[PDB]
């Protein structure tokens, strides 16, 4: 067939139009070059671009026989020689999830408007959740080298507008992620293990002190490591257990986690903290990758000390490397997931650098920041929507 | 706030659209539920579900203001209090891939009609090839137990319309895929390397007979491959390395490994052929996995017989849960594609089996076919598009 024409049906969505339309087109000498169908809240569009031998376009019959079926049944549609357009569209360059408990019309217009202002294409916009916090996806085309320009935007909005906003590369390799490391700490799990070990020796208050500063950036992680891990000297090493038995998971966490395996993913944690404590919860989760420091413990008593070496702030970024080393993943396949200054460096070594509940420190130099306290906002970013989860538990 | 309102948008795409809207809802108190928007030709959609205090929905403000805005440049839009309506919309259960060199309009409203026929609903339908096929996806929602009537009803279909057609679980794990194995001979490979080898024996004639006999299913393969190898006897053996210089890659072979290396695929193959010349090309291609057989030479001198055990049907499939193990990929997430009787278990086995220009014994058991000789259809059976391929590649 020669000629292109270009079939465009608009209207309320009813059963059974696009079987009618390509019956009908049938009668022609119609062969298609691409098809695109969407209904929106009970509004269809339904864009049809094919090519006929130049001995039927011409034809006012193709046109009277599609517009005769489209019309009587309460549709639109236009007909149109083409040879100028597009067969297939490009794919979006990015993706921009935003997030919020409420997202305000003044939060996603702000959004809107920033992204306009670079000459940034929305080209799609869904809803990927609905719970435990709204969360909308547009997927845009970014002209070359603004790319910077809109993240310091969205920043700025979002700290503005009291909403989640993150930039994604929506190519095929940095958005094949296969791993995924969470800090433990306030960020898999509740509260910081240190204070819970603290407060059964009466120091609870110091230690606090010196986790904040320390999470902040404030104080070297090592030597605030050693302060507060000093705090526990004559304890009873039965404290370890006592504390392992009050863990509490972050909201969220087994959703992420039991969503994570389905998607294949390896999962690991990377911990300054006591793989005695650790390593347990590990595997009652059957994560892949432990990476944690090393309380000493002499006749049954702690001593007060950490077992060198310890995992400090390049020390995390190392454990993940190695994981993914093991693991076979590049690290722009990667994600880590923190909350303090501890976590810096591993997240800049991730592919993407989630930032949880996190310091400033931390949201400074993150991929992307959540502020709710729903660890499964995480498989938000990694492209799952609300609906696919439930679907997947439902089937069990 | 307290009641819904849905706000639905439709017309030509103009810029700015987006930001106008929410500018303008911004102006009364509406927080966001949802917003999906999409242009199709430039044909635009954008619906919205808000929720504001029943002390605006009430108001003709909030509607005047925004009929006033969308109508002034062009657009239409509807207002409407709804309570009674989803937030989002369910995932799709499955999805149907068309490829067809051409795609026939009489093809694809066979499939549409097939579809309706069985209370399947069209959630969308979007283009992903327009080269080397035309390839149209279709994501569906199936009634729960017609899943096996709408794979028949189908496969009718591509039959008597000449276009492939696959259907596919779209759960989150069920597509998951991770690792791929490709049977070589006439799928990875052009031709077979036992006739090219037979060639120099003078035997071509009798081996192909023989080798389409038993990628038919007809004959036995181990026994199969026991006379055919034995038309070799006395060839001197650097025949093999001969062979291994002719060997040319099906079309699309190239683009089909380094998209899938671009996913994080683990890729192998799998053959009843000859180690000696597969895992040489196996290294060239930098792949994980190889299983093949064996060609027993004495003093640089073919004896005519293959070093068991030999890889036959059964075998084919346990070197693909080998694989599996030692990659950590669980069956349902691994790919095999192949084209002969020899590789219907190994297909059966895997979570999708694509059997390539196939035998028909072949289709017969496989999850999907493909028709056309280009290799890198396959990518497009694993939800890729001919677009985000070319994009990659540009990038290098
Ligand atoms: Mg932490
Ligand atoms: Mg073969």
């Amino acid at each position: 067939p020669k000629v292109s024409v270009l079939i465009t049906v608009t209207g309320v969505d009813q059963p059974g139009v696009t079987a009618t339309l390509f019956e009908v087109l049938s009668r022609h000498g119609v062969e298609l070059l691409n098809v695109e169908q969407v209904v929106i809240r009970h509004r269809l569009t339904l864009g049809v671009l094919v090519c006929c031998p130049a001995d039927v376009a011409d034809g006012p019959a193709l046109r009277h026989d599609v517009e005769a079926a489209i019309r009587k049944v309460g549709l639109d549609v236009s007909i149109e020689r083409s040879d100028d357009v597009p067969i297939i569209r490009e794919p979006s360059t990015h993706t921009i999830f935003v997030l919020g408990r409420p997202i305000t019309a003044a939060a996603f217009g702000a959004v809107a408007r920033e992204v306009a202002a670079l000459g940034v294409n929305i080209d799609l916009i869904r809803g990927v959740s609905d719970y435990p916090v709204i969360g909308l996806e547009l997927r845009v085309s970014v002209p070359p080298g603004a790319d910077g320009a809109l993240r310091t935007a969205l920043n700025r909005v979002s700290s503005e507008e009291h909403v989640d906003v993150a930039v994604e590369d929506y190519t095929l390799e940095r958005r094949a992620k296969r791993l995924i490391v969470f800090d433990v700490d306030s960020t898999l799990v509740q509260g910081e293990v240190i204070e819970m070990l603290a407060a059964k020796a009466g120091a609870e208050g110091q230690v606090a002190a010196i986790t904040d500063a320390a999470m902040r950036g404030e104080l070297d992680f090592a030597q605030s490591l050693q302060q507060r891990v000093a705090t526990l000297a004559g304890l009873p090493a039965t404290v370890i257990d006592e504390v392992a038995g009050q863990l509490e998971l972050m909201p969220g966490a087994r959703t992420t986690l039991r969503t994570l395996r389905r998607l294949g993913y390896a999962c690991g944690v990377v911990s300054g903290g006591f793989r005695r404590i650790i390593e347990p919860l590990a595997e009652e989760l059957m994560l892949d990758y432990v990476a944690a420091n090393e309380l000493e413990i002499v006749d049954g008593t702690l001593t007060g000390r950490v077992v060198g070496p310890i995992i400090d702030r390049a020390g995390k970024a190392t454990a993940l490397r190695e994981f993914a080393q093991r693991a076979g993943v590049p690290m722009a396949q990667t994600v880590a997931v923190g909350d303090g200054a501890n976590d810096i460096d591993m997240l800049a070594a991730a592919g993407l650098g989630i930032a949880f509940n996190a310091k400033p420190a931390l949201r400074e130099v993150a991929d992307a920041s959540l502020s709710h306290p729903y660890l499964d906002t995480v498989l938000f970013l990694l492209g799952v929507t609300r609906g696919e989860i439930e679907a997947a538990d439902a089937i069990d």
